[PDB]
């Protein structure tokens, strides 16, 4: 078994794409239309969904909000850069949570960000 | 660069841990505590952090309760035999909310389940 992805409801399918494409380097795998039931997916990735785990965006048609509530967490990404990252991010017009800095007690540089929805991004610079 | 985890926070550090590995597989690669910020953390997956996606169970102390709300979708998990997940899952703590089945128009087996917190679950199953 594998983890295959994490969905997340966006208010605006192509900024999303957009943003994780663009500012955070992934690829668009794939996307869909529903129009029975008026939505529009998007899967964003480093990589090919049979390798690894990527992220589902959905567009509900004429829905431009959601409440974020207090469960959900985040999603965390190996970052190559995390300083120009929060750069990319920042000039993008994104929030920056936490500038990109040694972890409390360790020496890993992380950062957290905000997506264009809100979502909190944190993101990591780290058999072969 | 890669997914790394998605962070969720449940009400049971336990009673997530023993859902995700005992019901759902996974294994418990590590854990920690910390008392300046007064959480407890476990990363469940089915492997190891340097080579998939893993999740990230965050219990804060005292905290059995949180806020789900609209826009965080789920995580989709791939499983063998969807059917018997389903069964197992409803049986241990969980909640079937639709019942294993090809999608309309499609042959590829899934359903959605909820965990112990509410959190929902897809799943994906791989001449009977
Ligand atoms: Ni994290
Ligand atoms: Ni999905």
């Amino acid at each position: 078994m594998r983890l295959l992805h994490t969905m997340l409801r966006v208010g605006d399918l192509q900024r999303s794409i957009d943003f994780y494409t663009k500012v955070l380097g992934m690829k668009l795998l794939r996307t869909s239309e529903n129009p029975e039931y008026k939505y529009s997916l998007a899967f964003v990735g480093y990589g090919p969904e049979t390798e690894e785990a990527v992220i589902e965006l959905t567009y509900n048609w004429g829905v431009d909000k959601y409440e974020l509530g207090t469960a959900y967490g985040h999603i965390a990404l190996s970052v190559d850069n995390a300083a120009e990252a929060c750069e990319k991010i920042r000039q993008n017009g994104g929030n920056v949570t936490r500038e990109a800095g040694p972890v409390k007690g360790g020496t890993t540089v992380i950062a957290f960000v905000e997506d264009p929805d809100g979502y909190k991004i944190e993101l990591i610079e780290e058999g072969n």
